[PDB]
This record gives structure tokens, C-alpha cells and sequence, in this order.
């Protein structure tokens, strides 16, 4: 049976959805009162049918089983005594449990008719692989609590890894263009934008910058022919404390809001940093200016000053472009969807896939990542309270139509490959935003046919009312057209899939390595420009705590890949389509079309890494999950 509207459904179907959503209500409840995410709109609970699958669970258990091990095997022998049992433990009923899932599934395959007498046996399964996960809480409390006795300067950040490979940025964080590099190709690719005068409370001069870029260059000639562009961190608000932070676990911390400034040659090669203020009034944070080479008295406040910059960006890509503008955006357009779109409706049916396991993690985060003495306050400097309420109000604050992809590049005015050429997530992003357009205006073709079908269309008003009521999604709007509503399920598709692919997956590669980037200092930011050393810029590395969650848990959550964009198959068993409708299915249809779609676009971002400096594979098709569930 098809999907349909409800203006269209015949009787018994509308009487069997109104029924169906009033059910709904029940199970999916708004809270704004959700514990250490206080304002933002959470579920309540989650429910049974929106725990994690056998599939899912199976992988991210791998990962933490993998990182356990690892673990317990770069302790000395003494050490390793206490947690040796449990790790081969886990390890052994991990194993166990894929076995018996295998198991289950070569059954079904024998007899596909009997197949619904396996389903206690399959949430039996998800069950036990919960549990495991529990006992993996135990033990981390346990390894957490014996921290002191467990846990050129920089050995005891590779010293976390054990057995893993330190990622590239080990060797190149120290370079100048890489640096730069970060603000394009990195895992915060949206704070960068044009600058065509500077902000008044940053005072670099025509002199600096000519010290820099040239005698023969000038600020009015770079920003007229748009190659100046800015990186300000003023947003992070509480995220930025005024000074220094103590916590028991980590001692004393400090992170900051500041300004840097970027440019191209006039050939366009590449981004060049100028100079960096460390926080936003210049009365109380003097202008690091990029030194040569032989500037040797020059050097180390400039190190100091650049991981002052990674510092905000860790604050800021983490609590807002990938907590804040994922996550918890898709937890609301999560709940609207399942409280009044029916089952049958078919935005339903096309939405649902995209927000598999994304109750479940947004839970994890605030039950696990966000508490006092939490992995977020160990790692990010300000205190928990700070973080928590910054990052909902920047959630509270994130305008939905400003935010989609281009607007977003041309509000910052990156938006032209002429002025900015090398600039892989808008590139690679917008050949994924259009595939995924080009996919919703065919969808929507499908079931509405007239504007006067969106708008007679009752289930779609009330989703739109929740989303921007109980939801508090900012700017969302009324739904007037067939238009619109392509751009808007465009946006909640990207954002769900692509969005969060293209921030979360960088972890791994670009995060876990301490000294690279890291959300919170040790020492204030440098003093002056001149006469730093060494010693000066190791006092602001983080305690070995901070290095060691941070490893663990960066790699984690970068290494599930659950799911895939285009694909609508279930990603549990039994497997089986997302779509019925023979209008969305059909050879050369819709759904094909944008599957063929989509190994296009990934052909050319294989052409076009073929060509980069440094290979930018995060928005490959074949790498984006639908969902956000890690
Ligand atoms: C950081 C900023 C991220 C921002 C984005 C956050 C958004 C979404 C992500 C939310 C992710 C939520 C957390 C991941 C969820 C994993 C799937 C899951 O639900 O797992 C649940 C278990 C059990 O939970 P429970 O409440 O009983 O006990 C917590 C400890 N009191 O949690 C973990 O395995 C702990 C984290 C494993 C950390 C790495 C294992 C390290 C083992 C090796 C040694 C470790 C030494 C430390
Ligand atoms: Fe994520």
C-alpha cells in the first residue's frame, strides 16, 4: 500500500492515523527539562522501538572493545592486572554476540516464512549487547577513578594512543599553511568567512600586514580583490572564560575567544595565516603577527598564539557545529516527524531513515558526555554549567533557513570558487546538497501536486507547529508551497546526513591528537609576541586525563559508519526496503535516479582529491551515514 496524504487517505485510513499519532504522543513527549541539557528540546525518554539495532550496537561495541584492549595493553604488566579479566571478557561476549547474531540471521534465511518467531530472540540480542555496553560504564568508572596510577614534552600525548597510529596532523600541526588549512578542509569549515574591513577591535595596520604578505601587497588591495578572510570566535560567549578555570580533575584551564586573520597570494595557491589576536579586546590581548622564519624570538609566541586559536576551535566545532547544529537540530525535527506525521504519510516514510539511533545518541551525550566530572567537562575548559548552557543557547539561536549550506557560503561570501578556490566542503557539499534537492523535489512531486496540497495538508501544518513550537527550531516557518518544502526537507535531510558526516567523521584524523587541538589550555594565552620559548608554549598542554579521554573518545565516535545516504534499506534485519510505492521504486525512478546521482558525485570528489593538496573525504557519498547516530 502506498503512502498518501491525509486529505487524500480513504476513511479507515485517516481514522487508523489520527489514532495512530494520538498514540505517538504518548511515547514521544517534548522536555525541556532534560538532565544537563536544560532548554533544549529533548525526548523525554526514548523509546523501545528507537533503541539502537543488533547492527549498530555490534560496531560501536567493536570500536570501544578495540579501544579497551588497546588500552589495557599499553599498561605496564602490574597495571594491567586489574582490567586484564574484563577486557577478555567483554572481548570473548562480544564475539559471542555477533556469533549469535550470525546465527539468527542464517536461520531467517532458511525459512524466511518462520522468520517473525525470531524477533524476542533478535531484541534479546540488542538486549545483551546494551548490557555489555553497561558493563563497559563500569569499567570505565573504574579505569577514570585510578587515573593517577594508570595515566621535546610531547611523549605522553602519543603515549594514549598505545597502539594506534598517531594521525598526520602528529607530524604537520606546527605548519603555518596546514594551520590555515583547517578553516576549509577541517571539521569546522563554517566560522571562516570574507573580510572586507576589520572589525574595530582588531587593529592590524596596513604595516603588519605588509610585513606579511609583502611591501607590494596592501589590506585596501587584499580585500578588495577578496583574499582576506576571518576566523572570530566572539560567539563562544561563557565557552571562553575571562580567566583561569579550576576543576578538581584537570586543575587549572583556560580557553579563549579570538580573532585571526587569513589570506591568499594574489596567485590564490593557498591560505596564509596573518596574524591572531588572543581574545577580542585588543586593550588586553597584543596582535601576534606571523613571523619569518628567522625570527627566532618571534617563533613561540606565534605557536602559542595559533593553539590559542585551536583551542576556541574545539570549543567551537564541538559545541556548535557538531553538538549544537546536528545533533540536537535533528533530535527535534526527530520528534516532530514521529508526533504528527503518520506512518503513512509519506514525508514520514522518507524522513524516518534519517533519524535512526539519533534519540539514543543525543541521550548518550547528555547522560554520558555532559554531566559535572563528564568527558566534556574533563576536556573543554569552562565550567560544565558554561558549556551546557552555551551550547543550547547556540542550538536555541541556530536560524534554519540562514543555516542551510548556501546560504551559509554566501552570507559569509565563500561562495565563489573564482575569489576562494581551494575550499573542499563547500565544493564537495554542494554537489551533495543538490543531489539530495534534486531527490526531495522528485519525492515530493510524487505526493503533492499543487501548493494547495501542502497547504490542505493537516498532518504537515502540525509538524511545522511543533517544529517551531515544543521544537524551538529558529526560523522555521509556515510551509506555503511545493517549493519551500523541497528546500526545507533538503536542509533537514543534509543536516541529518551529510551535515554531521562532514563534521563528525574529521574527528579521528584531526582531534585526537592533544597538542594539535585541544578545548582546553593550561596556561593563559601569550603575553606578548616576543621572547616565548619552548617551555612557555608546553605549560599550555592539557593534564594526560584530558589526552587520554580525548584519544578514546574522538576515535570512537568517528568510526562508526551506520548506515548510508541513498541507500533506504533497513539497516537492521530484516533488511527489507524503505519504500513500497512503485512511483518511488520503479526502474529509472526517483530513488534510482538519485542513487545514480549520488556514485556520480562520488566519482567527481575522487577527481577532484586527485588534484587537492591534501585528500577531502568526508562528504564521499559512500562515507555519509543517513542519520546522525554517532
Ligand atoms: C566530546 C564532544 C562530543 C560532542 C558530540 C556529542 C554527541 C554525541 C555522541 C554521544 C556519545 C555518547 C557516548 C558513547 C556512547 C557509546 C554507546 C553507548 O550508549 O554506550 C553506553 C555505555 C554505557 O553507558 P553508561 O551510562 O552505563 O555508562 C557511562 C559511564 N558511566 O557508555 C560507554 O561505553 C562510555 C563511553 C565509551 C567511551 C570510549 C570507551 C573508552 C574505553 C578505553 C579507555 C578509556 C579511558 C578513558
Ligand atoms: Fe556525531
Amino acid at each position: 500500500i502506498p503512502p498518501s496524504l491525509p486529505q487524500y487517505d480513504n476513511l479507515a485510513g485517516k481514522l487508523a492515523r489520527r489514532a495512530v499519532l494520538t498514540s505517538k504522543k504518548l511515547v514521544y513527549v517534548w522536555t525541556e527539562n532534560f538532565a544537563n541539557v536544560k532548554g533544549v528540546p529533548m525526548a523525554r525518554s526514548v523509546p523501545l522501538g528507537e533503541l539502537p539495532n543488533v547492527d549498530w550496537l555490534l560496531k560501536t561495541a567493536g570500536v570501544i572493545v578495540e579501544l579497551i584492549v588497546n588500552f589495557v595493553a599499553s599498561l605496564p604488566a602490574s597495571a594491567a592486572a586489574q582490567f586484564e579479566r574484563i577486557a577478555a571478557g567483554l572481548s570473548g561476549d562480544l564475539e559471542a554476540a555477533r556469533q549469535v547474531h550470525e546465527a539468527l540471521l542464517e536461520e531467517a534465511k532458511n525459512d524466511p516464512a518462520a522468520a517473525g518467531s525470531l524477533l524476542l530472540r533478535f531484541t534479546e540480542l540488542q538486549t545483551r549487547v546494551i548490557a555489555l555496553l553497561t558493563r563497559v560504564g563500569l569499567l570505565v568508572d573504574d579505569i577514570l577513578k585510578s587515573a593517577s596510577n594508570l595515566v621535546d614534552g610531547l611523549n605522553r600525548f602519543r603515549a594514549v594512543f598505545g597502539t594506534l597510529r598517531l594521525p598526520e596532523v602528529a607530524d604537520s600541526f606546527r605548519d603555518d599553511e596546514a594551520f590555515a588549512y583547517w578553516r576549509v578542509a577541517g571539521p569546522n569549515p563554517l566560522l571562516i568567512r570574507r573580510v572586507d574591513a576589520l572589525p574595530a577591535n582588531f587593529p592590524l595596520g596596513e604595516e603588519q600586514f605588509r610585513r606579511v604578505m609583502g611591501a607590494d601587497d596592501s589590506l585596501l588591495e587584499a580585500a578588495a580583490s577578496r583574499r582576506l578572510y576571518l576566523l572570530d570566535y566572539a560567539e563562544l560567549g561563557k565557552l571562553a572564560p575571562s580567566g583561569a578555570v579550576d576543576k578538581l580533575l584537570t586543575g587549572t584551564g583556560f580557553a579563549y575567544a579570538p580573532i585571526a586573520l587569513f589570506a591568499l597570494g594574489k596567485d590564490r595557491a593557498g591560505l596564509l595565516p596573518v596574524a591572531i589576536q588572543c581574545g577580542q579586546d585588543p586593550a588586553t590581548h597584543p596582535m601576534f603577527v606571523r613571523p619569518a622564519e628567522s625570527e627566532s624570538d618571534l617563533y613561540w609566541g606565534w605557536q602559542m598564539a595559533k593553539t590559542v586559536v585551536q583551542v576556541a576551535e574545539e570549543n567551537y566545532h564541538e559545541m556548535f557545529v557538531h553538538l549544537a547544529q546536528t545533533h540536537l537540530v535533528s533530535e527535534a525535527f526527530c520528534l516532530a516527524t514521529q508526533r504528527t506525521l503518520a506512518p503513512s504519510h509519506p514525508l514520514h516514510v522518507l524522513l524516518a531513515p534519517h533519524f535512526e539511533g539519533t534519540l539514543f545518541i543525543n541521550e548518550g551525550a547528555a547522560r554520558i558526555l555532559l554531566p559535572s566530572a563528564g568527558f566534556i567537562d574533563v576536556m573543554f575548559a569552562a565550567p560544565i554549567q558554561d558549556t551546557q548552557a552555551t551550547a543550547g543557547g547556540n542550538r536555541l539561536g541556530f536560524d534554519f533557513y540562514r543555516g542551510m549550506l548556501p546560504e551559509s557560503l554566501k552570507a559569509r561570501n565563500v561562495d565563489d570558487p573564482a575569489a576562494l578556490p581551494d575550499y573542499p566542503y563547500r565544493d564537495d557539499g554542494l554537489l551533495v546538497w543538490n543531489a539530495i534537492r534534486q531527490w526531495a523535489a522528485d519525492y515530493v512531486a510524487v505526493y503533492y501536486a499543487s501548493d494547495g496540497d501542502v497547504t490542505a495538508d493537516v498532518e504537515l501544518a502540525a509538524w511545522v507547529g511543533e517544529v517551531i513550537g515544543s521544537g524551538k527550531v529558529a526560523g522555521f516557518r509556515p510551509i506555503t508551497g511545493r517549493s519551500q518544502l523541497v528546500e526545507v526537507l533538503t536542509m533537514v535531510i543534509f543536516t541529518a546526513s551529510a551535515q554531521h558526516a562532514a563534521v563528525n567523521f574529521p574527528q579521528p584524523s584531526m582531534m585526537t591528537y592533544a597538542p594539535a587541538i585541544c578545548a582546553m589550555s593550561a596556561a593563559p594565552a601569550p603575553d606578548s609576541p616576543s621572547g616565548k620559548s619552548e617551555a612557555d608554549w608546553l605549560k599550555m598542554m592539557p593534564p594526560t586525563l584530558v589526552a587520554l579521554e580525548k584519544v578514546n573518545i574522538y576515535h570512537l565516535l568517528g568510526s562508526v559508519y551506520h548506515g548510508r545516504l541513498g541507500d533506504y534499506r533497513q539497516t537492521g534485519f530484516p533488511y527489507a526496503p524503505v519504500f513500497s510505492d512503485r512511483r518511488v521504486t520503479a526502474s529509472g525512478g526517483p530513488l534510482e535516479r538519485f542513487q545514480a546521482r549520488l556514485k556520480e558525485v562520488e566519482a567527481t570528489i575522487r577527481t577532484r582529491n586527485q588534484a587537492r593538496r591534501k585528500p577531502y573525504e568526508y562528504l564521499l557519498p559512500s562515507r555519509i551515514p543517513a542519520s546522525t547516530n554517532i
